[PDB]
């Protein structure tokens, strides 16, 4: 336990921490310039250097923290992120993985605390709703199922799939063209369609704000 | 009383209980399976068979509780509800019942009591907002008469009638397409129709935050 | 006041108070009923001259009231709107007040006690946030006046006028149709028109929320 | 220091505040007469001077204001917004800040009392929310950057560039046709599109609330 202590010391340094969250900026910042069609025809070699070499300095850290820490490491769910985040940029992009990479910027609310107490706070506050979710879930699920036998034949885009009248049936929720886009057309074949979509918005917009005031008073007292 | 205490410690069985609840579980993944055409094309009899299973083991187990609990029975909504769910159920497809059938599923809020709590929380807060319900209805229907005839001889889609009236004032209360859909058209032909539906939306969509408010507080303090 | 205490008695009956809110519930289902073409054609006399019956009985009631009450009346807000809702239903059809005759429906709400502790707890309510009001109406005036001058050579329809911006702006608060129907059309011209509405759109729809929680305490707090 | 104590009574009279009140409403009115092209034919002269007059006597009155108050005057938030509104509305036309002008109609917030504890509540506000506003401006950012690369190539006018993804993201948190009119097209294309959008909208949608409730308990416990 003499070299263990040398690079305790080192990865519990106030220089080692700030210098990870500086890389993080640095490599925000990048990755928005990757967007740029015009920058990364000049300049994508200089990016991808250092996109392999900011992620094997990641790979470091990961590392010495995991000597540090140990079994620690892996009870802490930061680090469990922090992990995943680094270990997803590590396959290569041999194609989905190349886009979660920029993942990775969250490590910017991991490694800043000003920034933990909001996310924490807030998922904490998720399994007192757990219950809640469980009923609109079956909601949603008995709702589906009646829709894609009640309107999938003559309308399969919206309900000819239970997937596909689960997506309907959310959008109806957020109320976006529920009227307008999907019912009123429902109305020209089933007249009656009302009766099945306006106790549905009645029950689930208002479970909702149920679902609402709850989480965001839990938030509240919690901080 | 010799085989009625028999029985009774049957119903009251923590394996019953849990039996009912297993198949529900289980006819509910059927009902969802019972969606896919391919899925039914192959296995519809295994299903059409395992329906009418579950409806007569369903039947039984009502019975049981009728015997069990007596006029006990009837003063549980909880009851009430299991039994209108069956008896639909029973009803052969001799052509929207057969679609109703699926709010079985709905027992699985009733058997699991984690859920009953959510539930009646919320239908106990409604009788106190029985009050301002009657009132945003008189105004629709106040409104749903006034546009009526305001507008229904040259709209006959949105305004032609009482009911479409009503379909379309509650369509501009949920916002949903109320200017670009509804009242942007109509002001091509009557240009003060805003001075009809801005105060609309103002009075209900402010009156239906204080009967969210209401609700969302009762059902806070509840539980 | 001798004959002065006989009709006292009368308008203070409980019979006669119940005796009109009678009549306000068989109007309000004979003007739903005007709304029938089919029932109009072979029932208009019968209901025209119902009409004609209960504006007269309406009639007496309000000069009953007075004489009973005297100046009293006129200090009442109840009352003051019962007398209005029948004036304007006596003016003759020679044409929109014989649209507005319907609001004598409302007297439901002032006949009936129930209802009137509703209504007045929102009214009072609102003079609290007369000042936010005026805040919000002095922002809609300056970007009305703003986006006139900004968009309405190119875009008449919305911005053409004070009055078509205000129309506009009010569409963009309540977010209906904002981007896919305004704002992205506008940026086909002026690129930099959402520097303009996401700004609008920060302030007013958070000013708004603030506008709706200070209304929905002081409504709880008095109730 | 007696001339100055000349000044100080002038500025600090109630006249004239009172006075500078009056313009700003003159002022107010004019600019919105402006917008009609009807009257501007026919008093473009008169109002154009009269223009240049309020600005003018607004011009005196800072500088009076700066004599009297000398550095306390740059340390008041309210006198520095009065300063920068007139600067900008003394820059000749020589062009949007022709229209910025009319900001100094916020005049009125500043000039009456009533409406700066208002504004100040609200403003005093958002520091404490600085931090969540930096979580989702971030979360803007990471998919932002994920749209732009897993959209942009076959959606450009959406997602074809950051300024474009964050735009566009804006428009779904705010829920404006999330759906049919952006959504659906992406999934003609990419089937999982969904698997983007729905957590986005779910988080979103849910920091936003509590960014709401946040606010709008803080100012309603300040005031
Ligand atoms: C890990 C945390 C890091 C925080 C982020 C730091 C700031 C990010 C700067 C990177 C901006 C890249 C700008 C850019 O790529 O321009 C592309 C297009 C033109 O593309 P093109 O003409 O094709 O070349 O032109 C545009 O699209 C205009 C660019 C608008 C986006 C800039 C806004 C960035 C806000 C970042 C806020 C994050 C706060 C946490
Ligand atoms: C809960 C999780 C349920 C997941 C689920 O049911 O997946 C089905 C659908 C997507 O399946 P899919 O068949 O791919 O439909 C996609 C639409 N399509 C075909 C046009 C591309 O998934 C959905 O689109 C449903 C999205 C909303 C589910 C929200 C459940 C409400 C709970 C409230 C909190
Ligand atoms: C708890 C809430 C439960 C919600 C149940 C609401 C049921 C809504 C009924 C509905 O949307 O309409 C679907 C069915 C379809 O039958 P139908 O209206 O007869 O379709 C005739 C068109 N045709 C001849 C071409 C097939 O039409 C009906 O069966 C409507 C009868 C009611
Ligand atoms: C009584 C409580 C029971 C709880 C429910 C248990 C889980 C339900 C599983 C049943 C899922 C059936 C999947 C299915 O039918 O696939 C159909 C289509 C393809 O159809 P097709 O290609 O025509 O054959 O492909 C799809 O549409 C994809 C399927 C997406 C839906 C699966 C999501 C089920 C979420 C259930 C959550 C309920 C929580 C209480
Ligand atoms: C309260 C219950 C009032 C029930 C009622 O008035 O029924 C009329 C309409 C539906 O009648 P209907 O004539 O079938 O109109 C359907 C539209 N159509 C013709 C195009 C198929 O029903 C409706 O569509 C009205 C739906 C919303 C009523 C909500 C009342 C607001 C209370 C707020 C809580
Ligand atoms: C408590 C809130 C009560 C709400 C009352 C608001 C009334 C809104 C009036 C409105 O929407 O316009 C409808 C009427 C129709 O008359 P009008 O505008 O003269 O229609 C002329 C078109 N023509 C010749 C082909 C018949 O136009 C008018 O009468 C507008 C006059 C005001
Ligand atoms: C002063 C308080 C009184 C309370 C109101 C009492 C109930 C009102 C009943 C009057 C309903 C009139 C029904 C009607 O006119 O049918 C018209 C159309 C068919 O028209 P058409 O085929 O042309 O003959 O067919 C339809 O549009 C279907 C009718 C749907 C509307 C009926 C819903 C009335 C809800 C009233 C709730 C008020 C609570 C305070
Ligand atoms: C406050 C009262 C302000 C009244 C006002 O400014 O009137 C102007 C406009 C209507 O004038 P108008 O020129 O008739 O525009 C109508 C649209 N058109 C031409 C296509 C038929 O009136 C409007 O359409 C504005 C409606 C919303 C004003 C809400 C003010 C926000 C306060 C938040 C509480
Ligand atoms: C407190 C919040 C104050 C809000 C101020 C936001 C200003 C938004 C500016 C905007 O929407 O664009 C309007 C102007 C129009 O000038 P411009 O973009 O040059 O129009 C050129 C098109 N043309 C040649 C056919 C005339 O374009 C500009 O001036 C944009 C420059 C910034
Ligand atoms: C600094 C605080 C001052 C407070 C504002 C004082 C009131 C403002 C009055 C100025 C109204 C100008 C009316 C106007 O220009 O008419 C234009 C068009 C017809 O244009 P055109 O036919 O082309 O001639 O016709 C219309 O667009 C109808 C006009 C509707 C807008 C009038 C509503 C003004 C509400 C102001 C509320 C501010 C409260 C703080
Ligand atoms: C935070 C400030 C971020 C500013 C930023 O990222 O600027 C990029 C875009 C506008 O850039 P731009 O490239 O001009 O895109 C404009 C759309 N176009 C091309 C069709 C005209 O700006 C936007 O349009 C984004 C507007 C919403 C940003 C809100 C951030 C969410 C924080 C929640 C509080
Ligand atoms: C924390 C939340 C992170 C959110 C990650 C969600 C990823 C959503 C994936 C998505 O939207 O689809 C984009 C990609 C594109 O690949 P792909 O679907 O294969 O496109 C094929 C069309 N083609 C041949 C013409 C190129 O399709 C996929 O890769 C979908 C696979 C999952």
């Amino acid at each position: 336990s003499h070299m263990y202590l040398r690079i305790t010391n080192i990865v519990e340094s106030s220089f080692f921490t700030k210098f990870i969250i500086y890389l993080i900026v640095l490599n925000g910042i990048t990755m928005g310039l990757e967007t740029s069609k015009t920058f990364m025809q000049s300049f994508g070699v200089y990016t991808t250097l250092f996109n392999q070499i900011v992620i094997t300095i990641f790979t470091i850290e990961i590392i010495l923290r995991i000597y540090v820490h140990r079994i620690s490491f892996f009870k802490d769910p930061w680090s469990l992120f922090d992990f995943f985040v680094v270990a997803i940029s590590l396959v290569p992009t041999s194609e989905i993985l190349r886009v979660l990479r920029v993942l990775r910027l969250f490590r910017l609310v991991t490694a800043v605390p000003q920034m933990r107490k909001i996310v924490s706070a807030l998922i904490s506050v998720i399994p007192g709703m757990l219950s809640v979710i469980a009923l609109m879930t079956l909601f949603f699920y008995i709702f589906a199922i009646m829709a894609t036998q009640l309107f999938g034949e003559r309308f399969p885009e919206w309900f000819g799939t239970l997937g596909e009248s689960f997506y309907t049936l959310f959008q109806v929720m957020t109320l976006e063209s529920w009227s307008m886009g999907i019912v009123r057309p429902l109305m020209e074949v089933y007249p009656y369609a009302w009766v099945f979509f306006i106790p549905f918005i009645f029950v689930v917009t208002f479970v909702m704000i149920n679902l609402v005031v709850a989480i965001c008073v839990d938030a509240m007292a919690i901080l």
